[PDB]
């Protein structure tokens, strides 16, 4: 499938896009990171990584309520386009209301720890939360507890070599609803690692999902599901602009 507008209708961002000139009158923490271009309009200089983390850091505050604190050394994520991911997920696990409750996995969370606060905030999702990196690890357990999402969101450090299998020991929840994953920059080989710990989880999890960063994954790794049998894969394209993700999830469930 494909989402009109380049990006999930359900996005508030679609319709009602990030305005610069407003941010700074409300936020004068972000205002110094903003300048006015050659057409009046107001710009941030999205090389300057302080500036981005103030944009990131700013949307979360002002349109989910969310104070996050994240280093520079770190990956800063980019609120809109992580958004079409959690609405993607939305409309897998089909969404709908207020006892049906729904647990997820978010293997590699970031120092931000973007998906579980995005997720458990707009729609109350329960999330297991995975980090190799100390640094990431400390910053997302960090910004979990700072929100009070700490019932909600269980961060956890993981060791290098394991994936969603070896995660699941430490809760034993019999049926997870989804499992996100945004693969650091081969890229194949990763999803594919996610593809055999799926293999044997099998109907434990509801939909696995992966956001990739290269169309050409698309194809060996849609090829691969097909040959492992699997039962139900479905991908899209998301957008922010310049930038561009490939969403691709699988079911082993009829
Ligand atoms: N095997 C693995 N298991 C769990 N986390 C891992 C991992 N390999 C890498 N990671 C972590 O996953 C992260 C990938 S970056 C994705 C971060 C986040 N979801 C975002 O979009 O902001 C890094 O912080 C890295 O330390």
């Amino acid at each position: 499938m494909a989402l009109s507008k380049s990006m999930h209708a359900r996005n508030r961002y679609k319709d009602k896009p990030p305005d610069f000139a407003y941010l700074a009158s409300k936020y004068p923490d972000f205002k110094q990171h903003v300048q006015i271009n050659l057409n009046g309009r107001v710009s941030l200089n999205f090389k300057d990584p302080e500036a981005v983390r103030a944009l990131t850091c700013t949307l979360l505050r002002e349109d989910f309520g969310l104070s996050i604190d994240i280093p520079l050394e770190r990956l800063i994520p980019t609120v809109p386009l992580r958004l079409n991911y959690i609405h993607w997920v939305e409309d897998l696990i089909g969404h709908q209301d207020k006892s049906t409750l729904r647990r997820g996995i978010d293997i590699g969370t970031g120092a931000s720890c973007i998906y579980p606060l995005l997720g458990a905030t707009l729609n109350g999702w329960y999330f297991l939360a995975t980090e190799v990196d100390d640094m990431c690890f400390n910053y997302a357990k960090k910004n979990v507890e700072q929100n009070n999402l700490s019932d909600l969101i269980k961060v956890v450090k993981v060791p290098q070599k394991t994936l969603l299998m070896d995660a699941l020991k430490e809760e034993s929840e019999i049926i997870y609803d989804f499992c996100m994953c945004n693969p650091p920059f081969g890229e194949l080989e990763f999803v594919k690692r996610i593809i055999h710990d799926s293999l044997q989880l099998k109907k434990r999890l509801r939909w696995y999902s992966c956001m990739l960063g290269k169309k050409c994954s698309l194809a060996p790794l849609k090829e691969e599901l097909r040959i492992q049998g699997v039962p139900k894969v479905t991908y899209t394209e998301f957008c922010q602009g310049r930038t561009m993700r490939w969403a691709l999830a699988w079911s082993f469930y009829d």
